[PDB]
């Protein structure tokens, strides 16, 4: 079935349908197997760093070199505001590879593999052309199945960048049948001692009656350094994927626009351009993504992504109904299976790599709680950023402003894996 018969196929007007009864969980869409992605959502933690050189840029910039690491302003007038400045760039540059991959590779945005509890996926890169890089390394876990949740980290020990964070959604349709998605979760970067609180956007799955669903994103991220520095993002749509950003001395200037130290617009997914107080900020278009490298299939652990999803993976895309009802069941029955062996090994495969940590007022007397001086309590306080579980970018008195559990990589899990290698 070429794609321009989608939209008026009887499996499709049966899919729009079944949205009038949606249940509120999406791994239940009854999608047809055109519309099916062969990745699991355990994979997109990947899209952090797909650009290995702007990931790690920031940490090359320091008292004695900043202005020779500033291409859009040469007179910057600090190393704190030239490494926002790229880690701004950095962040812009992972929002085509979030958004956009399933576009280029599949044609459209199709319903991922809802990743099962305790399912892994890890690789690094190499970084082999640039001996000064070394490579970086990606975990990924699905530390929660219901509701959802991914969590991750992405590290390079050589130059001292550490990125964790975690993902999950809410989502209902509008009576236009437009899928509005609101996400949860936060990610925190350390570059050497300095530090970085983003947090992702809401979105919205626009195509859908066309049966070409793609992502736009709206409202606003945030990027708060342990600087001062903050950065606002805000999205809209357009002709697409349109932004404006800004950056501010600090985050009670935030509040008046006329007061930015820099603004950035354009488009995320092809380019934008910068004005000080204009040059080309960053033309995605110019930049290809960098795939991590991943082990190859028979040295997979079973309970990394791909070695886990193969034979469902291989039977969507045949896009074969009964074989892949049928492979589902065989990995179900599989997983259990699994699960059951790690467990009579005295191996937990729950909280695998990552601990979930109580920042409510009110925690269980053994609870994990955070340290004193806790990295996120002190971004989000500057910032003036709900702590709860409400949706990303949430302020203090917002009307979502309920728990305060947040998922904290914990390295020595990773160093004492018992399993897990790269
Ligand atoms: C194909 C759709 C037809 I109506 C079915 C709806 C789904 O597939 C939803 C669940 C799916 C998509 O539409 C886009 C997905 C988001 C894309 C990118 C990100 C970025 C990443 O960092 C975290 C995951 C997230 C939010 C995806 C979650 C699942 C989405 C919404």
């Amino acid at each position: 079935m070429d794609p321009s018969q989608y939209a008026s196929s009887s499996s499709w007007t049966s899919f729009l349908k079944s949205i009038a009864s949606f249940n509120g969980d999406l791994s239940s869409l009854s999608a047809p197997p055109f519309i099916l992605s062969p990745i699991s959502l355990t994979e997109f933690s990947q899209y952090w760093a797909e650009h290995p050189e702007l990931f790690l840029e920031p940490s090359f910039i320091n008292d004695d070199n900043y202005k020779e690491h500033c291409l859009i302003d040469p007179e910057v007038e600090s190393p704190e505001l030239a490494r926002m400045l790229a880690v701004t760039k950095w962040f812009i540059s992972t929002l085509k590879s979030q958004y956009c991959s399933r576009n280029e590779s599949l044609g459209s945005e199709k319903k991922p593999l809802n990743p099962f509890l305790g399912e892994l996926f890890v690789g690094k890169w190499e970084n082999k052309e640039h001996p000064e890089f070394g490579e970086t390394v990606l975990l990924s876990e699905q530390v929660s199945h219901h509701p959802p949740v991914t969590a991750f980290s992405i590290f390079n020990d050589k130059n001292k960048v550490k990125l964790q964070g975690y993902n999950q959604i809410k989502a209902s349709f509008t009576k236009s049948l437009m899928l509005t998605v609101k996400q949860f979760g936060h990610t925190m970067l350390d570059i050497k001692d300095e530090s970085y609180l983003v947090t992702p956007p809401p979105l919205h799955i626009e195509g859908i009656l066309v049966a070409s669903p793609f992502v736009e994103l709206e409202g606003k991220s945030y990027i708060q350094s342990s600087t001062g520095l903050l950065c606002v993002i805000e999205f809209s749509g357009r002709g697409k994927n349109s932004f404006k950003a800004r950056i501010y001395k600090d985050s009670k200037d935030s509040k008046d626009k006329e007061k930015a130290l820099y603004t950035i617009s354009g488009q995320w997914s092809g380019s934008s351009k910068i004005i000080k107080a204009s040059r080309l900020f960053y033309d995605a278009a110019r930049i290809p993504a960098e795939h991590l490298n991943v082990k190859p299939l028979e040295e997979q652990h079973p309970l990394e992504s791909r070695k886990a999803w193969y034979d469902v993976a291989g039977a969507i895309k045949l896009g074969d109904f009964n074989l892949i009802a049928k492979t589902k069941t065989e990995l179900e029955e599989t997983q259990r299976e699994l699960r059951k062996e790690e467990e009579a090994k005295g191996i937990s495969w729950q909280r695998r790599w990552f601990k979930d940590f109580d920042y409510s007022v009110t925690p269980e007397e053994g609870a994990l709680v955070p340290e004193k001086d806790d990295t996120f309590l002190k971004l989000a306080s500057a910032l003036n950023l709900s702590t709860k579980n409400a949706p990303s970018g949430t302020l203090v008195g917002d009307k979502e402003d309920l728990s305060s559990i947040h998922w904290r990589f914990q390295r020595e899990l990773w160093d004492e894996e018992k399993e897990i290698v790269l």
